[PDB]
């Protein structure tokens, strides 16, 4: 496969800025969701899930085709709970029907991050909806009960190195796990709706205990009442991972820079941008626009 990016006919920056602004305004208004967490975390997770199905070997999956919209991918067990992000975006799509799906789903994750005070994430338009048949089978998303080796190996399929893996996982500071969705329960820190390097600090500073949960799965629990999945814990078991965790616990900036690049790469994987495509856009937050 070759997935060339094709800009939505006749739209420019300003058009995209408006879709961004609509998502952002709705994030603000629907602040009750998940006990006051808001939808930010879930959008972030949706954007990662539609992008994580990519396979560097044959170029299948990835954000391109917006296949999440199809039954198969939508009903993927690893996708349980994402339907709420979907439902949240639907009205937006209805208002701006010329945006493709992969573009919409991906822009929500970007909007979410920047609106939760994260770093700016450059973003490119151009994804094109593909047919139901381009939909990847389930089982391409990672399990949570493994270790560092597993994680290393898995991410490799997406071309991500150690530094990218560690940066990207710091998104685990957002939201929380939900029993019903994944068989895991609890938040990972205190600031679960603001973007910070809290994840790294908690892994390093808490006194984690391994326990089973009501779903009969193991998780690392802290006295403060926080949790970490085995895959998150594994970041401190591997020596290479561990020094990067340390770097981030110590420098929020470094982390923000690295996350930003890694997030973009993740969202751009498998897509070919012609020389004449426009440069990546950098959207203003509602606040920078005084809205
Ligand atoms: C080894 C890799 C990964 C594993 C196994 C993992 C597993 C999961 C699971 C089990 C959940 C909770 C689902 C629920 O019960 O609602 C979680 C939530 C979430 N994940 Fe990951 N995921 C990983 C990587 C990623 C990365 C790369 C990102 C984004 C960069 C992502 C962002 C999030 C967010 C923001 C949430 C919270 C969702 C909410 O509050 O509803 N995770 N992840
Ligand atoms: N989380």
């Amino acid at each position: 496969l070759v997935h060339v990016a094709s800009v939505e006919k006749g739209r420019s920056y300003e058009d995209f800025q408006k879709v961004y602004n609509a998502i952002a305004l709705k994030l603000r208004e629907d602040d009750e969701y998940d006990n006051y967490i808001g939808y930010g975390p879930v959008l972030v997770r949706l954007a990662w899930h539609i992008s994580g199905t990519w396979d560097k070997h044959d170029n299948t999956g990835g954000s391109y085709g917006g296949t999440y919209r199809f039954k198969k991918e939508f009903n993927d067990p690893s996708n349980a709970g994402l339907q709420n992000g979907f439902k949240f975006l639907e009205p937006i799509h209805k208002e701006f029907p010329w945006i493709s799906s992969g573009d919409l789903f991906s822009l929500g994750g970007v909007t979410a991050v920047q609106e939760m005070q994260g770093p700016k994430i450059p973003w490119r338009c151009g994804r094109v909806d593909t047919p139901e048949d381009t939909t990847p089978d389930n089982g391409r998303l990672p399990d949570a009960d493994k270790d560092a080796g597993y994680v290393r190996t898995f991410f490799q399929r997406l071309n991500m190195n150690d530094r990218e893996v560690v940066a990207l996982m710091g998104a685990h500071a957002l939201g929380k796990t939900h029993l019903k969705n994944s068989g895991y329960e609890g938040p990972g820190g205190a600031a679960n709706n603001v973007f910070t390097n809290e994840f790294y600090l908690n892994l390093l500073n808490e006194d984690w205990k391994l326990e089973k949960n009501d779903a009969n799965n193991e998780q690392w629990d802290s006295k403060s009442g926080y949790m970490m999945l085995p895959t998150d814990y594994s970041l401190i078991q591997d020596p290479k991972y561990l020094s990067i965790v340390k770097e981030y616990a110590n420098d929020q900036d470094k982390f923000f820079k690295d996350f930003s690049k890694a997030f973009e790469k993740l969202l751009e994987n498998g897509i070919t941008f012609p020389k004449d495509a426009p440069s990546p856009f950098i959207f203003k937050t509602l606040e920078e626009q005084g809205l």
